[PDB]
């Protein structure tokens, strides 16, 4: 019992985490086999954060100006390329705890976990989602760039996300792991607005699941409603619609409570329309949308 | 900028976990390097689990008896013995990955990660605190006793906790890693109720700095208060006593920040007097009391 925010172990992870130096500018990069990925930005020499041309800046670049450090070792980089907004230096030397892994491009909703990074060296891991807007709310410092979200499927790591950006209003913008940033972001020191950060309908609905099956069952109500007028009221909430790919990637939850997905969605417009008066949820005073229905599964039967 | 519930890197521990079988029951083994430590509880026959003689169960049990699998490769135990609550198991090979570490028993407050595990495989990361009434509020499914919660000192891992117990309330019982219960609790299936949880008001106030450091600030007021003052109303709302101590200790914040901790304390005081409105705090519709300040200042200044 319990249910908790999870990262998943971040050991994997860590084997990957290099030094990325350029000039004065330093991040962190992922070594994996022989190429180390990182921000392009580790080009930008702290005066042209503002309107960068990549190409020409890289034209001044060669393999020995990138300085790449694995613990307290350096590697010799053989060859440099750009690829949409990432770097991809070709080492000498394959990464030895290369695990197995895949580059997935995620949709909003989704979850992963970030291995924060300083200098190479990680010093912690949080739980995100991609949010609708395809920002995240993320925790990340000066020299952060090249942490890197995933997830984990058994001993295979699928790389969701590379740490580039914070725009003004404190979130965060990022690309997958081919350079290509999650929504309109762009690697360049310019307004940048994220738009309506809405809520994950389908993560609320699985977290609410998860609460039944942990025992806070005070929200579960006497109704149920139809997709289209549940709709009309997640409209109004700033919620995201449901689809009955939502309801169909619930089913195994509704089977498992023998709550119709439905039904939960009755709940939920109440406590949308009514609020928690002052109870709470798992140990929580708003509704959470960062448990993919996935991640709940996960969670309520131990999968490793 | 952002705020986040961080665990420490996992890698450290994970290369730590071992499987632990005595007859059928299963849990996990934290190998430090010749040594297994489990719960005593693995000796339990499925029948005993009421009122067990675990110096009496144990005489029925060899070296041969305890199954320890580090991957898919079987150690061999030369010897076992019972401190307190936990057994040790000295296997004949020391464990290549042991890091640095220490054992450390934990006051109320403290925060910590847990990596959870199922079968010696890891599962997940989550960051928690002692609760004042000595539990913890996990997640733990069954097979995940011997999950460790631990801090990390650069390359040190402190172990603070080893997991044994879910009381009827869903909150979890463990040990240090000399086998000592947090608080009053027992290895055995009875009734036994956790005490008054208390809000740890030390962590409320760091985590309070932690939002004017990153730029939610509308709870700031205009008023000061008293240590007496406060602490009246800290106690009508089960908030932990303030001492000179934890006020000496938000020092650094206080001074990071400007604002005085006793000012801080009177704009808690508001906080509990009036509630959010409906607003939030770091993205919480609810007072934070698992970041400490030691977690703060390292998650606003990124340590590694
Ligand atoms: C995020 C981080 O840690 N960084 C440290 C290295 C340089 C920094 C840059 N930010 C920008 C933003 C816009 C254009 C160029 C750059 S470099 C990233
Ligand atoms: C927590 C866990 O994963 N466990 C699996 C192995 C046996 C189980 C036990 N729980 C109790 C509780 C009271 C007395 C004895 C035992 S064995 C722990």
């Amino acid at each position: 019992s319990g249910f908790r925010k999870m990262a998943f172990p971040s050991g994997k992870v860590e084997g990957c985490m290099v030094q990325v130096t350029c000039g004065t500018t330093t991040l962190n990069g992922l070594w994996l086999d022989d190429v180390v990925y990182c921000p392009r930005h580790v080009i930008c020499t702290s005066e042209d954060m503002l309107n960068p041309n990549y190409e020409d800046l890289l034209i001044r670049k060669s393999n020995h100006n990138f300085l790449v450090q694995a613990g307290n070792v350096q590697l010799r980089v053989i060859g440099h390329s750009m690829q949409n907004c990432v770097l991809k230096l070709k080492v000498d030397t394959a990464n030895p705890k290369t695990p197995k892994y895949k580059f997935v491009r995620i949709q909003p909703g989704q979850t992963f976990s970030v291995l924060a990074c300083y200098n190479g060296s990680p010093s912690g891991v949080y739980q995100c989602a991609m949010r609708p807007n395809f920002t995240i709310k993320g925790s990340f410092l000066n020299g952060s760039c090249g942490s890197v979200g995933f997830n984990i499927d058994y001993d295979c790591v699928s790389f969701c996300y590379m740490h580039h950006m914070e725009l003004p209003t404190g979130v965060h913008a990022g690309t997958d792991l081919e350079g290509n940033f999650y929504g309109p972001f762009v690697d360049r020191q310019t307004a940048q607005a994220a738009g309506t950060d809405t809520t994950i309908t389908v993560n609320v609905l699985a977290w609410l699941y998860a609460a039944v099956i942990n025992g806070d069952r005070w929200f579960l109500n006497r109704f149920t409603t139809t997709l289209n007028d549940f709709n009309l009221v997640a409209m109004k909430y700033n919620y995201e619609p449901l689809t009955q790919d939502h309801v169909d990637i619930l089913g195994p939850l509704s089977a498992q409570t023998g709550i119709a997905v439905l039904d939960m969605c009755a709940s939920l417009k109440e406590l949308l329309q009514n609020g928690m008066n002052g109870r709470t949820i798992l140990g929580s005073a708003l509704l959470e949308d960062e448990f993919t229905p996935f991640d709940v599964v996960r969670q309520c039967s131990g999968v490793t």
